[PDB]
């Protein structure tokens, strides 16, 4: 993965084909509540991270983050041209 | 995926590549008895669906019973080979 947009053109064909090791599949299918419960569980562990972790653990934690994010975004119908217009 | 081994080389790939999207991952790091439980309520899975469901269902079953077995291979370091030597 080299920019944002790779891991989010891959979640999107990770939607498209359905393959059966696809967290992002299960996730979809699951519904918003789960989602949104999973990424504010992963900024609660981004955020012990931060305050006594490893630099390593930190990525780690910031690289869920990101993913669910990602996930949500594809579960709501938002593209990247969405999130980018307001930064 | 055309043959059992597409799938297995893909799992394999996953490993080493790590992406945060992959089942697999989580499920090989998670260790051998949360593999197995996971198989043998597939197992089940299949039964019910064999006697009660739809063909597509089954099949639905099927594969994820297939994918389980796959990632306890991996888990175990066993090959294709060592697999189908035995049939």
């Amino acid at each position: 993965v080299k920019t944002f947009e790779d891991l989010f053109a891959e979640l999107g064909d990770r939607a498209r084909t359905r393959p059966a090791d696809s967290t992002t599949v299960a996730a979809l299918d699951g519904g918003v509540h789960a989602l949104g419960k999973k990424l504010l569980e992963e900024a609660g562990e981004v955020w012990l991270a931060a305050e006594h972790e490893s630099n390593d653990a930190l990525a780690e934690e910031i690289s869920q983050l990101l993913y669910w994010t990602q996930v949500l975004m594809i579960s709501r119908g938002l593209s990247l041209d969405d999130v980018y217009r307001k930064l």
